């Protein structure tokens, strides 16, 4: 049916535009949708992980260069491998912090759309969880509220942090951590009444409230090789064997746990209803708030 | 001289303070100084690369876990390996973006001090040059002017060190040296629209602020899944290319990094560095 990805939201010269051809395809799919979007800094292996969710070696194209490759937001609608009669919709995004673009405002919009359109939202980083990403997640979360206002049980997405090229010991304060406990460690509140105790707390309170469920997975370097240039065409046997497992566990969690996308009121989102969200939210951005 | 590093600027509960023991060591050193500082996100291999400048296996301690390890600003004064009668002062810094700390303002001060105190400033990142790193570098150079106001260029030279570098050095069909990658990342936009001007203004300020720039790439130090034992490994246990890239970095620092200088052209020795540390730490500890 849908034989490869297609640009859903174009990103050309500062302007975010819905692709009519993608909208057409969406308007033909009447099945309910599980929507999994991924965002993170550019050149962090996002497109590759998304191809795993499709069960394919190739799909969203990777790019082997210091330049950004994924632009705007791409979609790939494929049969949901565990829930009969559902469609799994994969949303692959333009990486954050491209120095060729140099446009933060534009980053925020893409980030925001990804959150607004998803039922599972995947934030992808290398090595560590880091405050600057947590600051940005919080900002975009709040912006998401302003966009919903401009038009106008929970229908906010569940949350996954994917840690790439993970090489450090999962320990803190003498104590081992699971990946999940590392995430909740990172969102832990300062006990104090004190003032700054409150500045520190407040973003964390907001992220914890916005995303109802949370999950964290670590991934080894895919390959031992010093270069990733040939990745698209290496079979599992040529990859690091614990990377392969880690990817399986991740996919299997997404397949088992990611909920059907839902409108406020509880109505389930299918093609025509996603098409109508895309336009609503792109129009709301094309206007003028920040 | 110094058998190991020590804390120069402590960082406790939002307070940055000079270590009197460190100042006392500074005040005894009459020789002119080359000062190399390193900044970047936390857990990014900063302390390891600094130890290679000191030609020791162990030194600034690394730490194995997800938690930050280097706190505040540490110093290591060793004889300059290429300039007789000079001292090489290495400043290793608390990494940025620590989720345990969750204090951007503290990050800034540490970032500003490193810039203010150095004669070569090394900014260290994984994989790419990110715009978020550029944005903060701009922010901090401006802050720097503010701090200097509370009380022939003497601004440091600049080096971007790219870690775990795995991507093809190539942009728009054309192959890049690391240096051409840095200058590509600071390229200005043709036109003169509002948003051309916004894009340009950070890039103009960085390029003006740092007289010389330079860029190195480093492979992953090891192939092993985990970094844990990395204090202990010899050069033949490491990635061969990483060893050569480090040799090349070090030999660039040794050859090219200038003596630290005050405005008016006076060369900074221990007592003059001491007085800079106090001056800048007090200005931060006062009220903006
Ligand atoms: N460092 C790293 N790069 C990866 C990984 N997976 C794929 N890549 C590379 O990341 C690039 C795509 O990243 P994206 O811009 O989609 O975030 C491609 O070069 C792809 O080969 C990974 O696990 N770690
Ligand atoms: N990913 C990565 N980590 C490294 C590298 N060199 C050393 N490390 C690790 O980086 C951590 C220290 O980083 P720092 O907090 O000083 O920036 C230690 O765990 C050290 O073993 C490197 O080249 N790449
Ligand atoms: F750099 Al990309 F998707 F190619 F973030
Ligand atoms: F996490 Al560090 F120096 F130990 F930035
Ligand atoms: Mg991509
Ligand atoms: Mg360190």
């Amino acid at each position: 049916h849908m034989t490869g990805p297609m640009c859903l939201i174009e990103n050309t010269n500062g302007r975010l535009m819905a692709n009519p051809e993608a909208l057409k395809i969406l308007s033909a799919i009447t099945q309910p949708m599980v929507v999994v979007a991924i965002v993170g800094l550019y050149r962090t292996g996002k497109s590759y992980l998304m191809n795993k969710l499709a069960g394919k070696k190739k799909g969203f194209s990777l790019g082997s260069t210091v330049q950004s490759h994924t632009k705007g937001i791409w979609m790939w609608c494929v049969p949901h491998p565990k829930k009969p009669g559902h469609i799994l919709v994969l949303l692959d995004t333009e990486g954050l912090g491209d120095v060729e673009k140099g446009d933060n405002q534009n980053d925020s919009w893409i980030f925001a759309l990804a959150v607004l359109l998803s039922s599972t939202f995947v934030y992808n980083s290398i090595g560590t969880i880091n405050q600057q990403a947590m600051d940005q997640l919080y900002y975009v979360t709040e912006l998401t509220h302003r966009i919903r206002s401009k038009s106008s049980v929970s229908f906010f997405p569940d949350f996954v942090w994917t840690l790439r090229d993970f090489s450090l010991d999962l320990e803190a304060d003498g104590q081992p951590l699971t990946p999940d406990e590392y995430l909740t460690y990172s969102l832990k509140l300062k006990k104090g009444t004190s003032q700054k105790d409150e500045t520190f707390n407040l973003p964390r309170l907001c992220i914890r409230k916005f995303f109802p469920k949370k999950k964290c997975f670590v991934f080894d370097r895919p390959v031992h090789r010093r270069k990733l240039a040939q990745l698209e065409k290496l079979q599992d046997e040529e990859l690091d064997p614990e990377f392969v497992q880690q990817v399986a566990d991740f996919c299997s969690y997404i397949f088992s746990n990611s909920k059907t996308k839902t409108l406020s009121g509880g109505i389930q989102v299918n093609g025509p209803r996603l098409e109508s969200l895309v336009l609503t939210y792109v129009n709301a951005i094309s206007s003028g708030d920040l």
